[PDB]
């Protein structure tokens, strides 16, 4: 179950093809290791600008999470923490809780959805009950479901960045989601539309029943949210998504959490994770045009938050490019002359069985269908997240090295950095 770690003093951002051409795995190490009774889970990674990297994670305080692996459960403290690097991930600060350490159910937050374009980081989190399944019917629970958000103001992203977070505030769903709908978030990097200001908010819905009469009928609603220091929920995008009963336990839907992979200002396209209880082991693809148009893909998948990065003309793969030029014009940096166009590409990583092996893949940027090759990035995992640095190298945060002696799902949090040529050599023909 243990990984072979690489810890290097890179130069920070790379600045020339000669420096980078022979490098493959530039870093691959646990930024968070043993943590006693605390569980660090569901990480998301952000390249802030320059050599600055942000990792956001939930922290379940002295307990493993709900029985269905949700951070909040309407009674235990759960924080959302952040780590910062100013040397392209060579070194990360010790994790700090956004807004101070959680102390009760009333300030607990988990499953962060993280949005960023350039000066402000927006984190929208599950709060109160989340989509946790407990002993009570949802209608009887007192902390019911809630959404909360914090805004991180970024300073110095072109030197060595600092962030300060606003107070957690409630993001009301009144008039958007009815009572009864138990709802929450599913961890990941959030989509910002082409205008740079409209965020896509995916609200996960779930009929969970209770212990002794469990259900898991899941769905989603997508909403516009305008980037702002005060957030409010805007217009609905398309239809309410509801997944159908699977072939397993009665009341368990074939797919669980839907996560946006694209938004064209008209419809949200989503990948949905297959239910290990009644699904087909493959990621599902659908969009907000209908209540349920999801179709099976050929991508193997399971529970958890997949990583997904779309590059627009900025993938050079095995071909030479100028990493200094990449910082100012990522789509025009290729060739020995340093000014050729790259191509579109999608990078995707997810586990193939529950808490199993994490495979990275290239997907076609129009239909998101996989190429034939896949690269194992972890023996044991569940959630991961991908981004690209201003020098063109690929960064990943992922749960790895499951502690099988621990009560729930306990992992270490890994940071990894790869050259595009290495990834190409493993994923392309
Ligand atoms: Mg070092
Ligand atoms: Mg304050």
């Amino acid at each position: 179950n243990q990984e072979d770690e690489i810890k290097e003093n890179t130069g920070g951002l790379q600045t020339s093809w000669d420096q980078i051409k022979d490098k493959t795995i530039m870093n691959d190490y646990a930024v968070i290791g043993e943590s006693g009774g605390d569980y660090y889970r569901n990480p998301v990674i952000v390249a802030l600008g320059g050599a600055n990297v942000l990792i956001v994670t939930e922290k379940r305080i002295n307990y493993p999470g709900s029985a269905n692996d949700i951070g909040v459960n309407g009674s235990k403290p759960v924080s959302i923490v952040y780590l910062l690097s100013s040397d392209a991930g060579d070194n990360f600060s010790s994790p700090l809780p956004i807004g101070g350490e959680s102390t009760s159910a009333d300030n607990a937050v988990s499953a962060p959805v993280v949005y960023y374009k350039k000066d402000k980081v927006y984190v929208i989190a599950s709060a109160g009950a989340g989509i946790s399944r407990t002993d009570q019917d949802y209608s009887a629970r007192n902390p019911k479901s809630m959404l909360k958000y914090s805004v991180g103001t970024v300073t110095g992203a072109d030197n060595k960045a600092s962030i300060q977070w606003s107070e957690w505030k409630e993001l009301s769903v009144s008039g958007k989601i009815g009572e009864n709908v138990q709802f929450g978030t599913h961890s990941g990097r959030g989509i910002i539309a082409s205008d740079g200001t409209t965020m896509v908010l995916p609200i996960i819905t779930a009929e969970q029943g209770k212990n002794g009469a469990a259900k898991e009928m899941m769905g989603a609603e997508f909403y516009k949210v305008t980037a702002n220091d005060t957030l409010t929920i805007g217009e609905k995008i398309g239809q309410t998504v509801k997944f159908a009963q699977g072939s397993g336990t009665s009341g368990f839907s074939k797919y669980k959490e839907a996560k946006p992979i694209a938004y064209d200002n008209t419809k949200v396209t989503y990948f949905a994770v297959p239910n290990p209880d009644g699904g087909d082991g493959k990621m599902g693809k659908g969009d907000s045009g209908a209540e349920n148009n999801v179709t099976s893909t050929t991508i193997p998948g399971s529970e958890g938050s997949f990583g997904f990065l779309k590059l627009t003309g900025s993938w050079y793969g095995a071909n030479q490019y100028d990493p200094s030029k990449y910082a100012s014009n990522p789509s025009q940096a290729g060739g020995a002359t340093g000014d050729q166009a790259g191509k579109d590409e999608v990078l995707f990583s997810h586990v193939t069985t529950p808490a199993g092996q994490n495979q990275m893949r290239l997907l076609d940027p129009q239909q998101y269908e996989p190429l034939s090759k896949s690269l194992q990035i972890s023996k044991t995992s569940k959630s991961s997240s991908i981004d690209v640095l201003p020098d063109g190298t690929i960064i990943v945060v992922a749960e790895k090295e499951r502690n099988t002696g621990a009560s729930g799902l306990k992992f270490n949090i890994f940071f990894s950095r790869y050259t595009q040529s290495y990834l190409s050599s493993q994923l392309e023909y």
